[PDB]
């Protein structure tokens, strides 16, 4: 799996990577229970303060077969920073994850999906795989019981049908965990799909998901 190169598509047949940004949050526990119910493994791209404050959730993620990835400490668009600012965004997050897991993610997702050549260079240098998305649910814009189905689920089905398989949602949001995640899992199960972690969907052994 190359480092410092935008990845948007799984490479394993019949897999889909449900991925959740900006946590962990107060809704993460209900989301993990829901995932285990469907034997589904997901990927959580986590933030600095949320990770510092929630080392138990990180551990529940790993213990339960999920992948913890990096989402920067402060959620700042990385093309806005110079070499040292990008680097510090990643290393400050590593230093708050390592005490919880004993290791740090070697996969990350750029905030707002924004990259440029400089951020990919830093990610190559820090040994990160850079995960974007091919199914964007826009769940953060659709936080209402009708919107989250009308648009976010609809977007999910339309992009899934078009062959998209790295699904972006945010487990910080109530309606994502209360309504969208259940609808996406029912769809996974109905179709014949394997919901697994981003690393596994890319043919990477679990050992390579951390460094
Ligand atoms: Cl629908
Ligand atoms: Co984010
Ligand atoms: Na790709
Ligand atoms: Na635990």
């Amino acid at each position: 799996v190359p480092t410092g190169q935008v990845i948007t598509q799984c490479t394993t047949p019949n897999t889909i990577a449900l991925t959740f940004d900006d946590g962990p949050s107060e809704y993460t526990p209900q989301l993990l229970d829901l995932l285990s119910r469907y034997s589904a493994r997901a990927t959580f791209f986590v933030l600095g303060d949320a990770a510092a404050q929630n080392p138990g959730l990180l551990q529940r993620m790993r213990d339960e077969g999920h992948q913890v990835g990096a989402h920067t400490y402060d959620h700042v668009s990385l093309p806005s920073l110079g070499y040292d600012g990008i680097a510090s965004q990643m290393t400050r997050l590593e230093e708050v994850i390592r005490p919880a897991l004993g290791v740090a993610p070697a996969y990350m997702r750029p905030p707002y999906l924004e990259t440029n050549e400089l951020v990919l260079q830093v990610m190559r240098d820090l040994d990160y795989r850079v995960i974007s998305a091919s199914v964007d649910t826009k769940d953060y814009e659709n936080q209402d019981a009708d919107a989250i189905i009308n648009t976010s689920f609809q977007l999910f089905l339309d992009q899934l049908d078009a062959g998209g398989n790295i699904v972006l949602a945010h487990d910080i949001h109530y309606w994502t965990v209360a309504s969208l995640a259940e609808r996406m899992l029912q769809e996974v199960n109905a179709r014949g799909l394997i919901a697994t972690t981003v690393g596994d969907c890319l043919g990477d052994g679990e050992i390579a998901w951390y460094h």
